[PDB]
């Protein structure tokens, strides 16, 4: 029933399109698409609380974390709602995404419609990097590309 | 209060930032901001049903019309939910937007959050254009700039 999409865009080579689908409001959200222009390896993949309020915004903005948990991996009970972990780019810089998440939703309090999907500069350390910043952002670094999550055809 | 924001982006010089605010969930939505890079005169200003599912999309898709009405002006009872009429650009090509609307909402089943705000090539004829396309789109023409309506800080 509920379907959504984010077009990932930035001031750079990184671009992609990520689809969200959730057949029942109690069910998982299937997340699939691909991102190109990435450096080989892992890149943080997070939902941030707000849409851009400026042209050519560089900041990622706060993580989507309505329950005020510490940053973790998507498998962890202790995590932000928006903690979707890492996408993996191949040697050509293409990252094909195919995950399922039961913490994000496309409806209700934890709805990510109207929020921002961001692929990050560096790998998300999943809260296990051993410093204060690890429990906030996973040390994923800067926003390479982002898109507001919108309703999809 | 519910707040939203759309960053209107295009290929040409047309760009803008439009804010939405709704003090009461059954009250009017305040729409304000500014658009620049426009030709002097009236430009169609509509909420469309879907967010882009492609990079560099040139088409504004279907109008957001969940109640299946005919196209009209914002003051008409016969209108789409997304029929916000026209904005007016001065001789410097800048349109100061200051609207209030009681058909659109930022919440509920027919919330515009996650939909696309689009500024169009030419004036909306408000359904009074004298052909079939008039009662569908108001003949406002191509999309000049667009943005997904996201949640605002």
């Amino acid at each position: 029933a509920t379907k959504a999409v984010a077009v990932l865009k930035g001031d750079g080579p990184v671009q992609g399109i990520i689809n969200f689908e959730q057949k029942e409001s109690n069910g998982p959200v299937k997340v699939w698409g691909s991102i190109k222009g990435l450096t080989e390896g892992l890149h943080g993949f997070h939902v941030h609380e707000f849409g851009d309020n400026t042209a050519g915004a560089t900041s990622a903005g706060p993580h989507f974390n309505p329950l005020s948990r510490k940053h973790g991996g998507p498998k962890d009970e202790e995590r932000h709602v928006g903690d979707l972990g890492n996408v993996t780019a191949d040697k050509d810089g293409v990252a094909d995404v195919s995950i399922e998440d039961s913490v994000i939703s496309l409806s209700g309090d934890h709805a990510i419609i109207g929020r921002t999907l961001v692929v990050h500069e560096k790998a998300d350390d999943l809260g296990k990097g051993g410093n204060e910043e690890s429990t906030k952002t996973g040390n994923a670094g800067s926003r390479l590309a982002a898109g507001v999550i919108g309703i999809a055809q």
